[PDB]
């Protein structure tokens, strides 16, 4: 029952979308939106924020057309609550707000939660607070519980209104510190599923593979997605067309992907170098 959220209308994550947004190529944007729906997406991530630009202008330009070109739900992806309000005016009954978090303290968190409650929007709850991103499973649990309590007890939101984003970090580039980060999220997710029955979980799957070649990315994302699903993932922000079913992944690449995800370093063997080795030699 995986709710796929197309990742491609994201100025930060998508060169193609950035180009078209810059060019004011409306028809290219609407086509790319429709294409993701056809490739399996049930909803579309939307982020227009970028260096210098009046995010509220870009949204005022795009939203009226986007809202009437498709009926799919839109995950409004923005750090401005005003931007969220604007998107809610154009997309009533169709919005997921990304995100409520505590990076700027309680008031901004509450502003986003209030909007979600008042408009009937689903809420992405992101594991960043006043001391930063939750990297370990212990940090992820501590932040999530505090936010869960605030959202249920104070705002009257139901577990089922909520998609907890426990953070997807690139486990490429070989850093000691970053190798276990996907494991931490997967293990925290399983634990929070038990602790918080009824909440959803979402991840930006494609972050996990950032820095690798395209084939390696497709495989790692698809295996990570599948492993997250087993831990209780309910939704994923993805390039829906580029998700491989597990059966379509060669057994070696699949096994090396699981090695990289779970950080199964032993002396004689680096799963990162081994995973990259497979491709280029296939």
């Amino acid at each position: 029952s995986l709710f796929l959220v197309g990742e491609r209308l994201n100025a930060t994550g998508s060169k193609r979308f950035r180009e078209m947004l810059f060019a004011r190529d409306l028809e290219g944007i609407l086509a790319l939106a429709r294409e993701q729906v056809e490739e399996g997406a049930h909803a579309l991530d939307l982020s227009v924020a970028w260096t210098g630009r009046d995010e509220l202008e870009d949204l005022r330009w795009l939203l009226p057309h986007l809202a009437t070109a498709l009926t799919v739900p839109v995950m409004v992806d923005s750090t401005s609550p005003e931007a969220m309000e604007l998107a809610l005016k154009y997309l009533p009954g169709r919005v997921l707000l990304n995100s409520a978090n505590l990076e700027d303290g309680l008031e901004r968190f509450d502003r986003v939660a209030s909007l979600a409650k008042a408009h009937g929007a689903a809420l992405v709850v992101l594991a960043i607070d006043e001391k930063g991103m939750a990297k370990t499973r212990e940090e992820k649990v501590r932040v999530a519980l505090r936010m869960y309590e605030r959202l249920t007890e104070h705002h009257g939101l139901r577990p089922e209104d909520l998609l907890f984003d426990l953070l997807t970090f690139p486990i490429t580039q070989g850093d000691e510190e970053s190798r276990p980060l996907a494991k931490e999220t997967l293990l925290a997710m399983e634990e929070l599923r038990e602790r918080l029955p009824g909440v959803g979980f979402v991840l930006g799957v494609s972050n996990v593979s950032f820095g690798l070649k395209p084939r390696a990315r497709r495989v790692l994302n698809s295996v990570f997605l599948d492993e997250a699903r087993k831990r209780g993932l309910t939704a994923a922000i993805v390039d829906a067309g580029k998700i491989l079913p597990i059966s379509q992944i060669p057994e070696e690449a699949y096994a090396l992907a699981l090695d990289l995800i779970y950080d199964r370093r032993k002396e004689g063997f680096d799963p990162l170098l081994a995973f990259m080795a497979y491709f280029e030699a296939h």
